[PDB]
């Protein structure tokens, strides 16, 4: 309902995650630390389905390029992931409804905020995000990559068996020479 104002509650506590540090990044990005915090403070990592570990690796698997942080398509495509893990057997639209039913609304602390004074934040060299000279996201946001280049998800493979051993010096798996 609605493309664009969809759930509204989920989208703030996004930005109740996203601004935590830096009120200027409006809520457009969200790194794995509040993120992982995020699935915490709502429980949705529950430690039966959704483990902490495993909601690294949603975070690790989504975000593609590289990337400390994933931008809001990304994080409502991990909410996916997450809400399957869970809510699996159900309506699609249900399931989705739901796992943000279980976060939205809420803030960064339950109850109580979290103590954390003692990183040495002081590191204020001026080249530290810069703002005003550093780099800001080029107009790219019209033709990106579609799958990024070649779709790319995982290789794994039985482990490489080579005839009777030995091959070319022992398994030198893509070792220096190749």
């Amino acid at each position: 309902m609605a493309a664009s104002t969809d759930i509204a509650g989920l989208e703030e506590s996004f930005r109740k995650f996203a601004i935590h540090g830096d009120p200027k990044a409006s809520g457009q990005e969200m790194n794995g630390k509040n993120w992982a915090k995020l699935c915490k403070d709502c429980k949705v990592a529950d430690g039966k389905s959704v483990t902490g570990t495993d909601v690294d690796i949603v975070f690790s698997k989504v975000k593609g390029k590289s990337a400390r942080v994933i931008n809001y398509e990304e994080f409502k495509k991990a909410l996916e992931e997450l809400a399957t893990k869970r809510f699996k057997g159900k309506s699609k639209e249900e399931a989705f409804d739901a796992i943000c039913q279980l976060v939205a609304g809420k803030e960064p602390a339950n109850v109580g905020v979290t103590k954390a004074k003692t990183g040495g934040a002081v590191d204020r060299l001026t080249d530290t995000s810069r703002y005003t000279g550093s780099h800001k996201e080029r107009f790219d946001e019209s033709g990106k990559g579609k799958g990024i280049a070649g779709r790319q998800d995982i290789l794994d493979d039985s482990g490489y068996v080579s005839a009777y051993k030995n091959a070319g010096t022992y398994d030198a798996k893509v070792k220096k020479l190749e």
